């Protein structure tokens, strides 16, 4: 019965869209977007997928019960002084924006209606294939239904559970970053094949598939990474000798600082959100 | 298309690979658990254990594996190999493909071993990974010199319901190993790395854990599904300024990428030494 | 219409203008040794800045950043209200030039702009943000201006700190790529003339591709590299050095530097 | 000028190489795409559905392109340049000229393996790059013991059509192999890694490419169009405490130069590697 707004129409609010039409847990005529300069192909591929499209902010809010913010961090503001007259009771405004605090939105909304609905959302692009993770927190005025219905929906492109809203710059750092260290990573490894005489679009299948296997591997499995790595190498083998060259290089370390200065970046942006 | 639900299946090796090929065939569905019979040297191991309760059939003599099977996977370690060969030359029948799972052991020493006994061995080797325990395997393999057409048909319909399985020349499959077959230990290296960087950040480890996992395995999936180059989808998350941008640069300023090229060539090297001190001897 | 110029960039844009036949070498003014070349031209020269307001329409500022203020306050109350002031200077803030003209005429038309020494042969890059009081018809006509000696397009201000790190300082460090790159090839036994020629002709070539492409750097790179082959294993060493966190790290240090000049200007 | 505008063009690879040469040759015009044919062993690449749209003849039997060409380009892997040259080596006739672009691959080696079909074969070998598609490219040749003083003029004018073009001694063939002939792709990495520093400053990911990628090509373009030692160049935009100064310090302090040193010289030395392995 519900409707779902997109403020914003990049990769996210795509991603968002199109995961949920395939998990068929609304029909895309529920889902409106609305972005002022929405690239053709943007438009062509939602309008295809039955999504309603319209230039005004407002016609957005007007149609959708879940209002979902998929922008700029520094458009945030700038939205909900636009669309902060149009907040109706009804409506649960969910933040994709990364960095910006509950705070900051509750207390722009707040000018307009007292007890704003407000669920800060810390997702990523492969809820596209719905295979995302996903993490929420809820605010002041969020009722309790509120955030099973976040859980509910997001559950359906991806894993998704509550955490408190001092962890989502973390998370931020850990898999909303995630995806694109895998691709850089997926990338190196086919230029390892490359390098060793394999095809390049072999090489990059194969070890896509690897990282997808073993990945899923860990989550199926009650055993440490560790473990798994130790059932992997044999005595003298090939894989404990790479694994050597990866420890000399500090492999582990990079994806430690990785997560580190994603997460600290995202903190500096919601300082900048609070100021 | 092929027809191979009355195929009897063998394990020479009753470690990690034959525990993970068969409890992803009897997970997909096309072998029955007591179609399938493993020997192993020890009945000790904890792979015998879970192997026994799920149906498959366990002995400690190869010859009695071979008897039983129409297939035979060789899982042992490389060096291990042409005594296997020894054991079970004579035994080989005209029924058998032998398919060899042993990193760097090249079709053609196998096929000089069995040809001493008769003369047309029907070999398939072969280079696959831990996740089909799970079907989400990756898989490649060579024919040899008398595997007929259906042989190379039949065992690409085997390995494709466990995950990803294609047809390689043999001289790739040495690469292959550092790529897809060593991948997997470079992911749990990677999820144990990520997990830390998470704590460290404030998570509990067992949402780090679970968080790190699904973002690799979500991003996998999306470039198996893409038409795009991992670049491209590098490209399409990373916000100008943003967070992502912030901790790409952090990696390339460590070399990330050279060390996963890094860790293809050793793992590739050391196959085809393993395989270069096995032929001398 | 007339153009008049207030240096290296100050020479690369009359050059490429005159060559684009977009404006005629006598409708310049510009006020060491790119003034041999310059007078050559049929460009006029004159030492006196006021003179080059006097006569022209477009004002470009090719002066050092910290110079600007004092160019300002010379020339400021020869400002009519028919110019538009172009700042080429690295790091000054359209606020900071208005501020100066202010104090002498209400609303001083000015466009920020950052563009590169290829303009010389018509290759630039070039950005502009619009001021306070330029009207839409001031930034199609730099638009229209600058295209005729490279790509143009416009930008927000605070772009163009970014901008200057990315095609301002690029040129740079091409130069010592193809330096070092010629190194390389002499290394290995090519004449220095022969390797310099081929360097840059393979610099140029790439990058043509990329323009005229759709498609993503790292799948032209894969295109380039067979499997096991000599491109492939140069990359590795590449890899292996950093080779692009340095460049991350050029663009970085470019644009903080260029946002530091910005506060000295506004300060 | 030679005439040669009515002679077929073959090439004995499908590949990405092929379709470079194909596509420059005809956007230059200096050939019809008609007269042109590609023969390669896996019909299912991209690129040879990309010359099927452009009218070239492609077939699958390496005897039809020899029979089809008067000049025959070998665009295969460098191993495979033995079998290659057994299975046509009969079909060389005296109207060609043999046209190696495969890397390493001495006209030594070439020379002996056709001279036991019929003496005197033509025989050219070439190292180019990918940007001949864009008529930008950079290829040398050398001729062979049995290359005509026509062959070489005309050898010149064919690829002078698609980009910058001279004669070289076949012995400085393995350094221009890494210099200009990876070239193409130390260029391509660093436009993505410009394009993420952009990005890390703020800009969108398309301005970033394209600007990274204009600044390249004016800046190489400066130096082929100036007497000016890329010193001199880089001198000239380095304006005192300025910003592209301390770019350049963070470059210096990573060795960027050296890494472009050991590039240049692990291709090159791959590059004789393969032929020694050949040989
Ligand atoms: O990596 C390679 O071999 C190709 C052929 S020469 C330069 N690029």
């Amino acid at each position: 019965s519900m409707s779902v707004g997109f403020i914003g129409a990049g990769q996210l609010a795509f991603a968002l869209a199109k995961g949920f039409t395939a998990a068929g847990v609304l029909a895309a005529h529920k889902i409106m977007a609305s972005s002022p300069d929405m690239d053709l192909a943007t438009v062509s591929a939602l309008r295809k997928m039955g999504v309603k499209l319209t230039p005004h902010n407002k016609e957005t809010v007007q149609h959708s019960d879940v209002l979902f913010l998929a922008v700029k961090p520094h458009i945030i503001p700038f939205i909900l002084d636009e669309i902060g007259a149009d907040i109706e009771d009804r409506h649960i405004v969910v933040s994709c924006a990364a960095g910006v605090t509950i705070s900051s939105i509750e207390k722009k909304l707040s000018a307009f209606r007292p007890a704003p609905r407000v669920i800060r959302c810390m997702t990523n692009t492969p809820v596209v294939v719905r295979e995302g993770a996903t993490v929420y927190a809820t605010g002041t005025h969020a009722q309790v239904e509120d955030g099973r219905l976040m859980e509910q929906l997001l559950s359906s492109v991806g894993f998704c559970t509550e955490v408190e809203e001092d962890l989502i710059d973390a998370v931020t750092g850990l898999s909303g970053s995630g995806p694109a260290y895998a691709f850089t990573a997926l990338d190196a490894l086919a230029d390892g094949g490359v390098k060793m005489g394999l095809p390049r679009r072999l090489a990059v299948r194969l070890g896509a598939q690897a990282l997808l296997g073993a990945a899923k591997m860990l989550l199926h499995s009650e055993q440490h990474p560790g473990q798994l790595k130790d059932n992997v190498s044999s005595p003298g083998g090939a894989t404990i000798h790479a694994l050597h060259v990866l420890e000399s290089g500090g492999f582990r370390s990079l994806l430690i600082n990785a997560v580190e200065a994603s997460c600290i970046r995202t903190r500096e942006l919601q300082s900048m959100a609070d100021q």
